[PDB]
């Protein structure tokens, strides 16, 4: 595809959350441009490239059980970008905890994620 | 104040929504740096400076009745930034309509909004 339209951004960003929710690390990584960046949380230096991004998703999703779900609609733009609110549910030392996040993404002219910025801080974690 | 901490960002961004919700145009504008930018929606060129920003809030809030409320928590950073999901309720040609938005803000070293980016597109409007 080309630079995604607003509708296409909403579909891609929702599909990303679906893939996170099931934990399909390889399918998630494919959604990113080969040279994409991730800033997690926003405020920390970016990681770069699909192998580092794969390592990030292996670290986050390969361990205990993880779920993720949109908590409201994707807000998209007409320049290939969007923002979405979601909650991640996981386990910490065996006890159920959640993290509220907003991801901001920019897509490239092939429909792949060029940049991802995950807004959250420690108070967004609840046990 | 200085560059707001994560907790301070959550308070400032919630206070912004409170001021939008009541429609206190002058108090809203005071929250911005004198030379701040606003991108509404994200994808459009920025407006610049408190007078243009005041004109933007007069245009959006001075007419029919407008409400705004967070639809989930503020996600803050440790570098003076944050993102929040909210809904704006207004009237269009007399009929109740809503707009789902995510604002991303960066604050300056005085606790004022330096940049605001409002993510939304037309499908986020509902009648
Ligand atoms: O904090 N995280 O790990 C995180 C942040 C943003 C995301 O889109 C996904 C994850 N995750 O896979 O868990
Ligand atoms: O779309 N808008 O007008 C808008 C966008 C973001 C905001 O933080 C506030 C408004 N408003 O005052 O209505
Ligand atoms: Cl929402
Ligand atoms: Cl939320
Ligand atoms: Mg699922
Ligand atoms: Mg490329
Ligand atoms: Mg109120
Ligand atoms: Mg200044």
């Amino acid at each position: 595809m080309n630079l995604p339209t607003a509708q296409e951004v909403q579909g891609l960003m929702a599909r990303y959350i679906e893939l996170v929710d099931v934990g399909d690390i390889e399918a998630i990584v494919q959604m990113f441009a080969d040279d994409a960046t991730v800033e997690n949380p926003f405020g920390q230096p970016p990681i770069h490239g699909r192998e580092q991004i794969a390592a990030f998703f292996r670290q986050g999703l390969g361990g205990g059980k993880v779920r993720a779900c949109l908590t409201g609609p994707v807000r998209a733009s007409h320049n290939g970008c969007g923002a979405m609110p979601f909650r991640v549910e996981m386990v910490w030392n065996g006890q159920p905890c959640a993290l509220d996040v907003i991801d901001v993404m920019r897509f490239d002219e092939h429909g792949r994620i060029q940049t991802m910025q995950a807004y959250w801080s420690e108070v967004n974690l609840s046990v």
